[PDB]
């Protein structure tokens, strides 16, 4: 959209250094490189059984169209080539005249053709999600030249999106046993991760990935990102006012006043109050009873949400048999049940008085979330009683090997002959969610391909919005 | 910095959402918020015993100066404020006039004062590396508001630089035991990580951190990133021509031909050839002897470097005693020793013929690198015989909890009184002064001394007050 960052990365050198040397290492009369992008393995995260296609549109627009147009094709040819040549002389000591860079510049666009799975659709592990190839014989080198830029910018949004989807899967499973409806699920995983992401750019694409399965986020720039590259008719994401530790302790030690003060500031909004700044169980067992009348007086769409931020994840929410105190043996959810109202649903699980709520957002991971819900189900509490603030220990603590993303070349054309290069071999076609076929030539029939032409020769050929992406994911279930 | 990328982040909403609700939550007559950025623990990575200060200068310039000048202060004001109000309107159903945003805009600069450890200096775990506060009473909320952007963009460069330092420390330690000199050390950790970083921005700052201790990198944007924000007189980074699997297999299964083809293409440069596309040990035990004559004829400055990319990291390099074949029972390094020349140095370790080299860059981690070097020294091989391609399993496989980074507010001024704020569910209180490398004092007020503070004033009221270049950073780190 209408803002801008100053950049240093040279468009024609947006790669691993060694890719500059590959053009002349290729056989003579090389014409076409065909490559595949694949989530090859989930042994490091077996709960990720579906890979959610997400991020391509943003990547195409930001880098392949805008970054190259703004900083390469728009600039003067002589300056761009002289910079490339000069770099290769200082760093490495060889004469590269950059004549291939100039030829590309004269072309005016990337002779690149990309097919990808529609965003919001999902595929099994080991199924290709993207293919790329060059469309002009002189630029065989360009396909793999772009390998570095492709997955430095795409593996994170898909891993985030696929993690979000797996969370929702677990949350729906629990709602089917403990809850009469699933109205709470779009809000049950709230993105907390921004401050712990490795950079703002990683915060936008990972946050955007979370928004494909959930409405709750604290990463405002992820909202702005989804709006700039995808768009939707309704609100992209939602959030609530919430206190932080500095706010609580700046009000001193009488937290009974601070609770009351903060609740007056947000009379008609949902409001989270971090409650462990001084003495958590004092807040829960002493001040919450004193506030009960004021709590239940607030409108239902303005519930007070209690946020612990310390102690063992399971014991705080579900309780510790190892005692000393019953409040510690019962845990937060049972304590709120004792204090405030509640009902029992058709499925037979306790639902807390909807005037009070609870959020745990302290290093939340998938197995911690799962254990907590298993804990609550065992005590007879509906899974809708807890919200999870999901942070960097979920969305930052990944690598390209979480789902095993690799962009590997699988077919080459030399002197008019196409040969498979060595998983997959040759050109690929995706038949369903969990099956694909390879060993294909460019003459074969791709009519029934799930991979959809996306970008070719500088043009975005097919555009989606975030409403379509989210609908595609509903159907995926 | 003569390029630009298109941006989506709204300057005045560039934060955790709940920070927008915090301004009206603070006590009335709040004036100054003072915060510290501290690496509190290395329990998750005990090999990181020192924190390398790195990344502040670039962050200040890119974001606190350029991004806010380009996208906020230079913009309209009515448009900038209306955008903020409308967002608050959509998302909180609350009516915020955006006056505080307008007051910021009328000010023309961030009323912000920042002290930091000079870049390249080093600090013990648990010592604050940066403090920030507001310089204008109306803008207490601004300190709070910037917490999210500060560590979304600063913990990674410091963690990468701190990892690089720990690597170099280990390599120097081994070079001291096994090697006559340590000229090999600046190239022994080569940055492979770019494709495995989570974004280009993270690749730039992590790669920059790597370049503070090492010259070898494949992350071209990390070089030009260092160029733009720091500058350097000496060489920032270097690399060599090297093949990839797609190059090898497009030539087919006759790799002996391919080797000859590739080394003919780069007769006057060092050249790495990935060697496991079809049959690794066939290339090692058959093709390398057939090429020995051709290899050793190449110039000093143009060695061939063999790149394994599969198998067990230790077994490939150091050998597997349980293995069924003699070449596998010894390592790649002993095999290269048998095939090509070698000498024994003053320290008594074998140094392979410098016409041939070896690089391992397949999921390299600090203990993996360490185990391999124990492997080679146990065999009597100098630690200089191997180069490590260090990838995303080192620089992407981190979180902010690797070094325990936390940005906490420690002092608030309310109605002209400074109060320590803290939680007791590090726990600093008040203003901090770093007395030495490994010690600081914290119960301070703004009236105290602060002479000779290791945290040195860096940015104030829109101005970068103190700037370094990449040479000073490397010099500080050498003396460290
Ligand atoms: N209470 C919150 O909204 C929050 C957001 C991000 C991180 N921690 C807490
Ligand atoms: N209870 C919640 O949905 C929620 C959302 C965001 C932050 N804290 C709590
Ligand atoms: N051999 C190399 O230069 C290299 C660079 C990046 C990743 N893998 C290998
Ligand atoms: N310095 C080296 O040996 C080397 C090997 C591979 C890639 N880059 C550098």
């Amino acid at each position: 959209l209408n803002y801008s960052s100053r950049a240093s990365a040279i468009p024609s050198l947006l790669c691993d250094f060694y890719k500059t040397s590959h053009r002349i290492m290729y056989p003579e009369c090389s014409q076409i490189i065909y490559s595949t992008f694949t989530p090859r393995s989930n042994e490091q995260a077996p709960y990720l059984t579906q890979v959610v296609s997400f991020g391509f549109q943003a990547f195409i627009i930001k880098y392949l169209i805008h970054y190259f147009n703004d900083n390469f094709f728009s600039r003067d040819k002589h300056d761009v080539v002289t910079e490339y040549s000069a770099f290769i002389e200082k760093t490495l000591q060889l004469e590269d005249t950059g004549e291939h860079i100039a030829k590309l510049h004269e072309l005016g666009y990337l002779p690149i053709r990309i097919k990808a799975i529609p965003e919001g659709k999902t595929v099994a592990i080991k199924v290709p999600v993207m293919t790329i190839e060059n469309t002009h014989s002189d630029f065989f080198w360009l396909t793999n030249y772009l390998e570095t830029l492709i997955n430095v910018s795409l593996w994170q949004p898909m891993t985030s999106a696929s993690i979000a989807f797996a969370y929702r899967t677990a949350l729906i499973k629990f709602a089917n046993e403990t809850c009469d409806n699933q109205e709470h699920v779009p809000f049950q995983s709230h993105d907390f991760s921004m401050r712990g992401m490795s950079s703002l750019e990683s915060a936008e694409t990972s946050g955007a990935g979370h928004l494909t399965s959930f409405l709750g986020t604290d990463t405002i720039p992820a909202l702005s990102f989804v709006e700039a590259y995808y768009g939707s008719s309704s609100l992209i994401g939602t959030s609530i006012p919430a206190s932080e530790h500095s706010v609580m302790s700046s009000h001193g030690v009488d937290e009974l006043s601070t609770f009351r003060y903060l609740m007056a500031k947000f009379p008609h909004n949902m409001l989270s109050i971090v409650s462990d700044t001084t003495d958590f169980w004092h807040n829960i067992t002493v001040n919450l009873p004193l506030l009960k009348q004021e709590i239940i007086a607030r409108p239902e769409n303005a519930r007070l949400v209690i946020r612990p931020d310390s102690g063992n994840f399971f014991a705080i929410i579900c309780g510790d048999p190892t005692a000393d105190t019953e409040h510690e043996r019962k845990g937060l959810i049972e304590c709120l049940w004792d204090i405030f109202g509640g009902t029992v649903n058709q499925k037979g699980y306790k639902v807390i008085n909807p005037h009070i709520g609870a959020i745990y957002g302290d290093g939340v991971t998938y197995e911690k979330m799962f254990k907590i819900l298993e804990g609550l189900q065992a005590k007879g509490f509906a899974s809708s009683n807890i919200v999870f603030g999901v942070g960097a220990q979920t969305y930052q603590r990944n690598t390209r090997d979480t789902l095993g993303f690799a962009l590997k070349a699988t077919s080459i054309t030399i002197n008019g002959e196409e040969k498979a290069i060595f998983s997959q071999k040759g050109r690929v076609k995706v038949l369903s969610r969990d099956t694909y076929v390879d060993g294909l030539t460019s003459a074969d029939d791709f009519s029934d391909d799930l991979l959809e032409l996306l970008f070719e020769d500088g043009k975005l050929l097919r555009q989606t919005d975030f409403d379509e992406i989210r609908q595609n994911l509903l159907v995926s279930r």
